[PDB]
């Protein structure tokens, strides 16, 4: 239910399975890396999170794409599938987590409304996504974005295997 | 107790750090280990993080230090972890990646549990690193582990605003 509920409840599902997660995130700060970090169990799932906050991290430290980054920008769907590759392959992982949006209180440049958080959570290669737009001000956005990542991590354990 | 106290508040240190940075066109970076990514966390939440700020990592075990930040194995093996010299090459391994002017390395046994070497729980080693020139502090914090991090983080933020008063 809270974050701790959520993040105890993947914790017990990767381990049962012997998975490792790892996180790259942007406007969630290191927060998703945190509730992580907070849970007992952590070295038995995980141990390795970035925060790629621009564009020059991003490309830098997960090899995005130079292109992507103009033609998509880093709130896109492009951008964290290719965040999600970055950190899958650099932490060994089973399973990556990438994050990237806009907190507020500014939206895009391009228009993209504040609030809005794009999403990927990719198995060993096989990537799915998702775009949200969360109500309230940035620090409540970031904690809903680290709720919505971990709650639907868990909602997908099931059909992966 | 300037540094290490209660009465600093983490955002009014984060905006305070985002200033000064900014004013002297200077870049942070931050490696973590169990303070869990609460010290980019805080830099994030700053609302002109970008100016300042945009890598940091976390890094929670011998071999996360060891793969993205390229500390040595026989630093581990000698010192452990939580240790000045494996704050130093954390400090060092992250500035080398982020390109920064700045780096805060940061490994501590937060709790219930210490080290394997009888390290009291709520010891924390500090590291900050400007430009190579790289000091380090070992604290040791009270409290369950949800504490002694925020703690961590405080100090951390609290120490880098004294520093940046001085540095040149
Ligand atoms: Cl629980
Ligand atoms: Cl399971
Ligand atoms: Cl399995
Ligand atoms: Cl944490
Ligand atoms: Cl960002
Ligand atoms: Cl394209
Ligand atoms: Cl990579
Ligand atoms: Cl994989
Ligand atoms: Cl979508
Ligand atoms: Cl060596
Ligand atoms: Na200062």
């Amino acid at each position: 239910n809270n974050t701790h509920e959520l993040t105890a409840e993947v914790a017990r599902a990767l381990i049962a399975r012997g998975w490792r997660l790892t996180t790259a995130e942007s406007c969630t700060g290191g927060n998703l890396a945190a509730a992580l970090c907070a849970q007992a169990d952590t070295a038995a799932f995980y141990d390795t999170g970035v925060v790629t906050f621009s564009d020059e991290a991003k490309r830098n430290v997960l090899q995005v794409r130079a292109e992507t980054l103009a033609v998509h920008s880093a709130v896109s769907e492009a951008c964290v599938q290719e965040m999600s590759s970055g950190i899958l392959a650099l932490a060994g992982a089973d399973i990556a987590i990438a994050v990237s949006g806009y907190a507020g209180p500014e939206g895009g440049e391009d228009g993209t409304p504040a609030g809005t958080v794009w999403f990927a959570w990719n198995f060993r290669g096989q990537t799915e996504t998702k775009r949200m737009c969360f109500a309230g001000d940035c620090e409540t956005v970031v904690a809903k974005a680290v709720r919505y990542a971990l709650a639907a991590l868990s909602e997908k354990l099931a059909h992966w295997q």
